[PDB]
């Protein structure tokens, strides 16, 4: 294997949770039932939305961003002990296999009223 | 080798310092005595040190943040060039044993009143 | 191929003009002509130039950033696509060969005031 891609991005908190308010569509249209919720049963909070929006920009960038891609085909889920990890389907996954991609790595950090994303896309 | 992990953290200067400030004794367990001292002689500054437990958080990531780690046993060193390093010890050897980790790789950067560490896990 | 080195960097878009601004030379020396035109002909603005300068930096971490390197040795291009690309020549690709990197990886983000660029070098 080697790398294929990498993406980073740094969203701003208050402007990401605005964008949600505008637009009561936004959050559906950018994020599966499973991510707009903890583990326990609540609903995630602006923040690790943020965050996980970072992540899936971050993705995008690191398959060069082509056109055709479903926010809904790319999802952020969480493991037992806590990391956060990529699965892709649809037409993200269909992009990856284009490109070779045969592993996700993402990591994510959220704090100071912004959050930040890195993917690193290995096959 | 393959990618075993990434992890990125953002920190604020200001409240790591005040952090170290609340609590003496924070700074001995979060540190070695070797990354509280520049090359020279001189105590290191708090947003180089806020750096460096940003780089902690990082490779605590990268490694899936289990319980039972100790920030000692994590190093941040310094080549003669000047390249910051991480060397891992004790439990924090131990975990990226569990995962087959040979090699670590680490960049830091403070600005803005903000540090950030990026670290990839290889092996 | 392995990582040989990873390097981050966040940079203030604003100070960066500023230093732009304050020494009319300055930006010739960072960046060749193309890097400083946008894809359609235009001049590229402070924003986007901050982040290559992230760009230059997080890639000279890279290779432990020693002396004897010159800015215009690095060229941000970008593919018809969007994805932005390294190119390296001279002094540059001269410490990359002393360490065996084959193959460059960058993403950029600018964004609350901010540019942030992470590079990979492998081989
Ligand atoms: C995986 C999924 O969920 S995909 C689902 C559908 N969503 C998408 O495809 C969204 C894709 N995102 C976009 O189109 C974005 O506008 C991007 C990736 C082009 C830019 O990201 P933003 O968050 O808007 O801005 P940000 O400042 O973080 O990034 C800009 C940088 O991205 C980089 N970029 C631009 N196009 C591309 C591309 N095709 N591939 C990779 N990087 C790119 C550039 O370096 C750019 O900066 P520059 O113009 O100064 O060179
Ligand atoms: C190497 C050493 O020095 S270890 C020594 C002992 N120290 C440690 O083990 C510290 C480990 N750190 C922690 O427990 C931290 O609280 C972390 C890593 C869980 C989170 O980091 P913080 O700096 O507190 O917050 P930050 O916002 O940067 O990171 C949060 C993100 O980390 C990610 N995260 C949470 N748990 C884990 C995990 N087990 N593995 C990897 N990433 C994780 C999540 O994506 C989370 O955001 P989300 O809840 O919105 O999904
Ligand atoms: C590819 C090219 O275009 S090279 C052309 C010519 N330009 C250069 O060579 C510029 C090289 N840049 C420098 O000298 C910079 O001052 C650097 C890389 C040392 C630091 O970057 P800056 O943007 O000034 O500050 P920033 O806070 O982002 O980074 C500082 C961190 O870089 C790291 N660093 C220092 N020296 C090195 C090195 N030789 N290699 C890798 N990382 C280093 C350290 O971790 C440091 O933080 P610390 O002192 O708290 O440990
Ligand atoms: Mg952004
Ligand atoms: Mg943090
Ligand atoms: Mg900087």
């Amino acid at each position: 294997m080697s790398i294929i891609g990498v993406g980073i991005d740094v969203a701003e908190v208050e402007r990401f949770g605005a964008a949600l308010e505008r637009t009561p569509a936004l959050a559906g249209r950018l994020f599966l039932e499973s991510e707009l919720l903890l583990p326990g049963g609540e609903r995630r909070g602006v923040a690790s939305l943020a965050a996980r929006f970072a992540a899936k920009e971050a993705l995008a960038k690191a398959l060069g961003a082509p056109a055709g891609l479903l926010w809904t085909d790319a999802e952020v889920w969480v493991e037992a002990g806590g990391r956060p990890r990529l699965r892709v389907t649809g037409t993200v996954a269909a992009r990856a296999a284009e490109l070779g991609v045969a592993s996700w790595h993402v990591s994510l950090s959220h704090d100071a009223g912004i959050a930040s994303a890195v993917v690193i896309a290995e096959g």
